[PDB]
């Protein structure tokens, strides 16, 4: 009758999940009442806490752990196997897995195991994936109209448009008026790495690329991105930085870009920052100093191997799998993602088109499309997949609009034939692999942000490379290679 779980969740959400419209419904479908321990800030060190002091819950909704945060439960017991769960009592999930068997191999650990079930979001393929670039360029087009300036096509243009941003009075004459280029610097949405392609190469969170001749490319030591840092340094000698672009968080962020502050900056989808308007278009890609022109691929996809893991204090692993095969029924699925239907008290994501018994996603009309999600939605297990659309629901708008500006502006400049594939490593490997990033993944990111501030990379760059090398880097870069060819050869 009550299982206890442990979940993430957005702060603009209730504390308690089950004042959700899906959580309420959920519960007289299933007969099961969730007592919810919800984190809504600081997830993994929070969870990490209750692992470490023997405070488990029955299972872990919306988890999100790493490879060797997996593995490391799964070799202490402190997770199952869930495989022979998934056999007896989840025919949702088997049904999946049927039509698309190659996600039983993303799930499945070198020792044959499952320990997790995943996020299935199908959104485009290969090039065309909505994942393949995150941190999307816009541009403030009536600062352009209003200064008589054209689109910029090459990095040299561009600096001329944003130094128009910061000499032109776009938006009036006050010291703190136009912000012309801003970013959140680090991983993510909102980082400004996406513009080191246009020096060739380029750069992703995972700082590796895969050339088209097979080899695997750590980005972060190249005389390419060397240039990047150095073109970004010229905007901070400029004065066209945020002055808060290293400090601030998401929330002035998007407080900035709804008074239409910036000149160009960096997100997912502009309608989160700087709303819903014709005042902000996607940036081009740019043409570098050389001609370079070259859209870098992320290795994101959509796919995430851990959205929930079942512990070893778990007593109703019956009751466990089948609440958890709901989650993949079709509609719960749509639904669990993205929001829901019939609430009188607010906003709906979905209409619940009776006829047919499918979902129809309704007009926003200016609502930001993460505010609402993030209100609506439960995250955790589920799948999505490309046969669901125009069947159980539509394609979201926002999804469909985001793939189409990738298919026009981004994949014909999207070069490399093959991005990194979702591995997964051996435990040996999988920690040797830690050890290394504690020190490589925040000093990459701190030299970056010095460099930019300070100017002096050219000082700097060759000691760095070391250091880089006593973290590590090349036996790093070999582990990555190995996996790849493995990968490639199909064990
Ligand atoms: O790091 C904390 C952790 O991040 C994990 O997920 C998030 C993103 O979750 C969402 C994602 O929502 C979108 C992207 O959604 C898709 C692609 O999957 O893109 C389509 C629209 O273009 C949409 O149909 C697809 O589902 O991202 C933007 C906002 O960035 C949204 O407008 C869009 O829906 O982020 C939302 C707000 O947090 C949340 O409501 C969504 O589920 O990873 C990034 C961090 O790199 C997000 O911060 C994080 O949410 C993980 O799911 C977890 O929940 C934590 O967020
Ligand atoms: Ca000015
Ligand atoms: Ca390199």
């Amino acid at each position: 009758k009550t299982l206890k779980f442990m979940t993430a969740s957005s702060p603009l959400s209730p504390k308690d999940p089950n004042e959700k419209l899906i959580l309420q419904r959920l519960e007289k479908e299933t007969g099961v009442h969730i007592d919810w321990t919800n984190y809504q800030s600081d997830f993994a060190e929070k969870r990490n806490l209750d692992i470490s002091s023997g405070d488990l819950p029955d299972a872990i909704h919306n988890d999100g752990a790493s490879d060797v945060d997996l593995m490391n439960w799964a070799k202490k017991g402190v997770i199952i196997p869930v495989e022979d769960l998934i056999d007896k009592y989840m025919p949702n999930l088997k049904k999946i897995l049927d039509e698309k068997p190659e996600y039983k191999a993303l799930m499945t650990a070198p020792d044959g195991h499952i320990y997790s079930f995943p996020w299935i979001e199908e959104l485009g393929d290969g090039k065309e994936s909505i994942h393949s670039v995150n941190d999307m360029a816009w541009i403030n087009k009536d600062w352009l109209k209003k200064l008589g300036l054209e689109m910029p096509k090459t990095t040299d243009d561009l600096i001329k448009v944003l130094e128009a941003f910061k000499n032109g009075d776009p938006n009036g004459n006050g010291e703190a008026a136009a912000i012309p280029f801003s970013f959140i610097s680090g991983n993510g949405n909102e980082d400004f790495k996406f513009l080191f392609a246009a020096f060739g190469i380029g750069d992703n969170d995972d700082h590796l690329v895969v050339g088209n001749d097979g080899k695997v490319d750590f980005t972060a030591d190249n005389d390419n991105y060397k240039e990047g840092v150095k073109f970004i340094r010229q905007l901070q000698e400029k004065g066209l930085i945020d002055k808060e672009a290293f400090e601030h968080d998401w929330n002035s962020y998007i407080a900035k870009g709804h008074d239409q502050k910036f000149g160009v900056y960096f997100t997912w989808d502009k309608n989160n920052v700087t709303g819903s308007n014709e005042s902000y278009d996607v940036l081009p890609v740019l043409a570098g100093p050389s001609g370079q022109k070259h859209v870098a691929r992320t290795n994101g996809m959509g796919f995430a191997r851990d959205k929930m893991v079942i512990t070893s204090v778990n007593k109703n692993l019956e009751l466990t799998a089948k609440w958890i095969d709901a989650q993949y029924a079709p509609l719960q699925s749509v639904q669990n993602n993205w929001g829901t239907y019939g609430d009188d008290k607010q906003q709906n994501i979905f209409e619940l088109d009776q006829a047919s018994n499918s979902l129809k996603h309704l007009p926003l009309n200016g609502t930001a499309p993460a505010e609402l999600r993030q209100k609506t939605e439960v995250g955790g297990p589920l799948a999505i997949l490309d046969s669901y659309y125009g069947k159980v629901t539509t394609m979201p708008d926002d999804a469909k609009w985001r793939l189409d500006l990738i298919k026009e502006y981004y994949v014909p400049y999207m070069s490399n034939v093959n991005n990194y594939p979702r591995v997964f490593m051996t435990q040996e490997d999988l920690d040797k692999i830690a050890h290394i990033e504690a020190d490589m993944n925040d000093y990459i990111y701190r030299k970056r942000a010095e460099w930019i501030v300070n100017g002096n990379i050219d000082t700097e760059w060759d000691d760095y490379k070391k250091e880089l090398e006593k973290y590590g880097l090349s036996d790093y870069l070999a582990i990555k290679q190995k996996y790849y060819d493995q990968y490639q050869a199909n064990k």
